[PDB]
């Protein structure tokens, strides 16, 4: 009586996490950009820097070319705008060839001094890419699921909570509180082996605002959301995520979804202006 | 810089999946309960047979004795109401202790002729048991999730979508939509080794109602279920969980012919012993009623 | 195109990790300290604080288990009546190595737990991951002696170890790897889990001779004398081991009185012997003679 | 009762082979150098080639800087002398994730830059690192008689150099070849660091080393009887000197030049094959070019005889 993999077509195995770490090392200067970075946007949500987080980037990588030379230009920017900015880059996507190339692209943006962003998908990838990574969303659809909570407890980045498909912000204040605390999920180690990985907490989570029914950045929300932030005993720190369904100190961080690149500059000169204009 | 495991307190690694099935192989009778339970909530839910499928079982398990006397007791209920009710058991509890008293449990049940239902909540475990799996359910909070839907398109079990913990019914219809088509989700190998799993699709999808809000048992629900499913070419295959948000009618809709109605969910020994009698007595004559029309 | 990789391969198969068969067929108490104490008896008898002889019999080959196990019981009344005497341990020799491996702990485990201890031999440095917690003795054979990789083995290997003099009769190469084994070493092995991984030894110092024979035969009182003369000359304590079979015996019966004779002028030095013994390789009947000789010949050498 | 690992003071998990090839992945360069190497070194075996294998290369490799200096240099002597000399370099070494790293990227740069690379088989787990990069490899003295040894030849996929014992038994290796050419079993680990069963198809390119003993073994009566020993055995007989080890005990491994030389000139078409330890600073570099051109120049009077 057959009664295994009646469904599963096939099970390749993957390469193991430490063949991406071997073939794509960190270079210090990643490890820095990674590690100032994670640093930087944890001041800020505390409120201890002025700065407004910028979580920017294409919609999506199809060309690794196309996306070193948005790297390069935004760079400049980065640290042009450094004093009332943190620019960090949106990277969002054989699977062995895909972490492959995954891998090279955040190396290799993060050794150029640009941190990188993304969402945490599942919890076996992240064994792969997030040594790279300063900062990470979790999306609308996994914000209530507790083994995507129990996944940030144990991310060494900040981590974005987005708010429900519907515009539900329960969700996420319920998610950011148990991401807090000590958890237990089930993954593999760098070898690639099923794993019990017990986590510490993290108190580096906030919120994404990124619309639902109808937006909600309106003061309104974001008045609404701090409320809804402060009862909970929650520090009142709100990304607005300006795509997709989309003196205030509680606005924290802005997402954008920029191709190659006019109004990239437009929007991040604008947005370095209202940060200065914050600090009177 | 110390980038890694910044936030791990121990990764600890865990018996491979293959010693599990080494430590308690499946018996031939355990094989067949398997086998022919998914093939009947199969026969049931996609309506070749008239009888209804019966997730029923303690809310949580704490004594491994206490629920193999009481599935000693439900396979008596299980042999009598076998022209009524595919009853099957809901089976909800160092994690390799805790995976070695799971399995010996689902396989002494199977073995005994029981068959075991239970909740897959990550994609790793159902390689230590799902082999022992004849039913399984995806709670309202992982209904929207793409790979908890993708994990049950590679499941060789029927899988039962729960709605949201609002009421919503969508993510359930597009669930049950995603899991009958073929996706990818990455999980581990019976070696225990990360891997890449391809799906084919699970056409055993259906939803579940554990209420919200407000309960969703009334026969308008399971009316806008049916509608919502039959608007997404779905099987209008519903079943109500009395438990949930839906219990903090049924009966009589099937008495009265409902035949969407294909499957319920109880939570007993969450009743005691004697009204899980008498509602297994109930339902089985709600069955026999629905076929006179 | 340009295949560099496995031209010579056929095939390569997972095989199940260590830790599915010790899941499978885990020790028991009993089990458990069978192997202790034997070990632990071994070791006595090796140093000279035990006057018993270690009495390593057992088949030839094993293709029945249900055969084993019923020699199993018959050599275990006699392990309890010569106890006094003699060490007995069993030889567990066999000839899908995945069902040969559960059929393998099976036979150890079974035998273990009936209170009878288990000898074999180590030809791999990854199948004792598999069967070693089970071992109370092993043996590395004559043509494996002067290989360091063994000898890294038998460093780190839980139970005393017996090495195999040359099939010339080289005793250099095993009073050598005695020399080697009990020093710290290091070799590339499979986990518990069967992974690829790096083993760090300790040494073993219950390590020790095994006559067996090389061209002519190596068991008479001079031979001894002179193994003896070679382990003493290299500061290595003399105790040693003759198998009556292979070549010493082509006759195991004819050897076992010579080996009787020596122990009851008094030769301490022969502190182990190794018989090879079937039930329908000599018969059961031979083997009650063998084991009832020996035990009488250290009950005399006691009295010298 | 602790019964486990009471003589193992610690077990590390070693990289998977898979992390050392992703890392150091081999090069179109380097492939066809192992591929051109494993099959002229098999016509040279069988007598499709009348040219010599030379295995040629440092006794003991501590500095890799100083081994791709002897690499460049070789390198050149390997296109001079090819039209009577099939020069591969030896790699012997003396953390081992580190030393894996360091061996691999080494072979790889040596065959990237065109030298075939020789080593010596130890154990059955290494292979699995660095093997991808081999044209040649050989089994010592110690180990010849060793079926698992055996087993590793038997689907090695370059051809194998099984060395006589320590007293100096030609048998053993006699009994290694023939064995190899069977097909046979070990356990050993995947590309994936895995417990696993290889299964091989056996291979026909085993060969006799002449290492040394208790004294010498490289006259021409010793070839000769070797020769002999092989031939009764129904064995093509293709000889392997090496000049260094037993045989030579740096001077002396150059009479063993002169001894050899001689036999080749004669026509001596069973010696196939010779041994040499050279390091740059054990012969020097002088004695090297020496003792190539020397070997080269009796292939060249072989083919005349
Ligand atoms: O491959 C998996 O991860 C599975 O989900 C678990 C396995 O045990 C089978 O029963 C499933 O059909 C597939
Ligand atoms: O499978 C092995 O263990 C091998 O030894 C690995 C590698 O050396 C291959 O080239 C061999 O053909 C086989
Ligand atoms: O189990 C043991 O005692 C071992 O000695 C442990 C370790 O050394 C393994 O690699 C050996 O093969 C067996
Ligand atoms: O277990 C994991 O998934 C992680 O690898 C553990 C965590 O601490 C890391 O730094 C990564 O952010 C994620």
């Amino acid at each position: 009586y057959q009664n295994d993999d009646v469904r599963v077509k096939q099970i390749k195995e993957l390469l193991p996490p430490i063949a991406l770490l071997e073939k794509f090392p960190a270079t210090d200067k990643a490890a820095f950009t990674v590690h100032e970075a994670r640093h930087a946007i944890h001041n800020i949500l505390v409120g201890k820097d002025d700065r407004l987080v910028v979580v920017i980037g294409p919609c999506s990588i199809h060309d690794t070319k196309a996306a070193l030379e948005y790297a390069e230009r935004l760079k400049e920017i980065r640290e042009e705008l450094k004093d009332s900015l943190e620019i960090v880059m949106r990277v969002y996507f054989d699977i062995n060839e895909g972490l492959r190339i995954a891998r090279e692209l955040l190396l290799t943006i993060n050794d150029q001094g640009l941190p990188t962003a993304g969402e945490f998908l599942d919890v076996i990838s992240p064994q792969y890419v997030a040594d790279l990574m300063s900062w990470g969303a979790i999306g609308a659809r996994t914000t209530e699921s507790q083994i995507h909570r129990e996944l940030a407890s144990g991310l060494s980045c900040p981590v974005g909570f987005k708010n429900g498909t519907d515009g539900t912000i329960k969700i996420a204040i319920d998610a950011i509180n148990s991401a807090r605390s000590a958890h237990s999920f089930l993954s593999v180690t760098k070898w690639g082996h099923s794993a019990i990985v017990n986590t510490s907490g993290n108190p580096d989570c906030h919120i994404i605002l990124r619309g639902g029914k109808e937006p909600n950045y309106s003061a309104e929300h974001v008045k609404a959301v701090r409320e809804g932030l402060i009862n909970a005993g929650l520090i009142p720190s709100i990304m607005i995520d300006f795509s997709h369904a989309n003196g205030d100190r509680s606005i924290t961080g802005v997402m954008i979804e920029s191709h190659l690149w006019d109004d990239t500059e437009k929007v991040l000169r604008q947005l370095s202006e209202a940060v200065i204009a914050r600090r009177n």
